[PDB]
């Protein structure tokens, strides 16, 4: 009779954390990590063994400091994923170095590298999503990766242009953001408080969901980034939702059955011509929130990557 | 002496307006327009004849409403430039439709169309700068246009990535912004008052100027967008400065000689490899001010274009 159980009737619940304790507690279907969560998880004293294993593995691959830093940081992200895969039945999402976000070729190469590490550790591609920021270059990377049997999670998705381009690329899953949209609207408009159905992040995911189902797209819609439980409840029915442990706790502690809020009913429509790069860039840049937040999210994940490299470099 | 006269010892002063009254009063070397200035100038009652000519001309070109709207708006922008060219000895800058800012081929086509209108009116390319927003697509357009003998003014220039890419493309002139940079820093930091030398717009143009001269680039540096005369005076020595009539008046009314503040002295250096598109996108998006203000400036000019089209449409 708790809201977490009630939500699971309608939506596949995913845990947004690198902490295996959350996997044991909430028993989610999938888990998501990102570079900030990898850096946070690396602070868990109990994860020191995973760091040491990554460093030891890196030193067996080469005798070069620069490559050891890359190898150990990549292997740490994979090692955390491997621990999570022992505790969930579904996917792990592991994000590529955000510094590659505007480089399609380098992103494809990094995705293949991470897939190789997982495969060599005995994990098949059907358990992995490689996460890429949904810039044009990331979307193009993902389209190629899918053609080669690597499933992707297209993240930092803010504008309708991003949503459309991801669907047209046939990516496995999108992670459209909710809470960071609320943040932007509180900072940049005169409306400082929002009821759940008014929340602009909730509106964004709801509109994306409608567009996807109305055109028969099979890309999984997974809402991500949450500030409060109200946002999550308003999206009950979303294919998946990835939720941080603090809000999983709030759902589990809240009594009362909930209703499905997000559904599609209608006549499925023909698809348009694919959006071109120029049209995509025009339309993405019409959305000042998305302009700001996509670029910002990439910068922040890049800073976390640099912090991971410093941590690793100090151990070599 | 007065500060305008003194400034002119060091810098070519350009008038930032579509109003011929300013050209008569200040006798500038060049003039700049943009879509906002064209909309404002089109609304001057004494300019109605220029609108009527543009509409009359458009109706000679086709019997199609949609094409007449485009033809009349383009011809109006050129007609205003033609009036200004009677009153200045140097260049007119005329900006392409900002809705084309992420479309290289459409931007090249529009630039060539505007050049044809000027040429057919008896004006040679050596009197014209076609103005383009300095997105990657605009810079690529300009690189091609320059090779075909069309000189360009690369505008809405905020990041170092934009500055470098413009120099490497061999564009005739850049218009790096000053005042809009100050605006962003006031809005996004706790510092709202700056000494002239610490004004972040002044710092931007000064750094761009240094980079250009240090590497022997011949692209003209023309500071643009001003909030106060202190900004202008701190850039005395910039190749050109384009200044609104309100600030030209303030300079003319301010007594006293000023010193040259912006100069290059040093050993000219070898150039790097050209910045790639991916490196450019990464580096531009490292600059949150530039991310916001480039996209914003394009949106605003596109709205002005739409308002112009509404004005013209009502007259067909």
């Amino acid at each position: 009779t708790d809201k977490l159980t009630s939500l699971r009737q309608y939506t596949t619940v995913v845990a947004d954390t690198g902490d295996i304790a959350a996997m044991k507690l909430y028993q989610p279907q999938d888990a998501t990590t990102n570079p900030s969560l990898i850096l946070n998880a690396a602070q868990i004293p109990e994860y020191r063994k995973l760091i040491d294993d990554a460093v030891a593995w890196a030193k067996q691959q080469s005798n070069d400091r620069a490559q050891q830093i890359v190898d150990a940081t990549d292997k740490l992200a994979v090692n955390i994923g491997l621990e999570i895969l022992k505790l969930v039945p579904g996917r792990i999402s592991t994000e590529v170095d955000a510094r590659l976000s505007y480089d399609t070729e380098a992103s494809i190469a990094k995705a293949k590298r991470l897939i190789k590490l997982y495969n060599d550790a005995g994990i098949s591609n059907d358990r992995i999503l490689i996460k890429l920021a949904s810039t044009w270059q990331g979307i193009r990377a993902a389209e190629q990766l899918e053609k080669e049997g690597i499933n992707c999670n297209l993240t930092l998705l803010f504008s309708f242009a991003q949503a459309r381009a991801c669907a047209e690329a046939g990516v496995f899953l999108i992670s459209p953001y909710v809470g960071r949209i609320l943040d932007w609207y509180k900072a940049n408009t005169d409306k400082k408080e929002y009821a759940p159905a008014e929340d602009p992040g909730v509106v964004s995911v709801s509109e994306i969901y409608q567009y996807y189902k109305e055109h028969g797209y099979e890309t999984v819609v997974m809402g991500a980034s949450f500030r409060n439980i109200g946002e999550i409840l308003e999206l009950a029915g979303c294919d998946r939702l990835t939720i941080a442990p603090t809000l999983l706790k709030e759902l589990a502690e809240s009594e009362g059955a909930i209703e499905r809020k997000l559904s599609y009913t209608g006549e499925v429509k023909a698809r348009p011509a694919r959006i071109t790069e120029s049209e995509f860039l025009w339309q993405h840049n019409q959305d000042p929130m998305a302009v700001d937040k996509l670029a910002e999210g990439i910068r922040k994940f890049a800073i976390d990557q640099e912090k991971l490299e410093k941590m690793i470099g100090d151990l070599l």
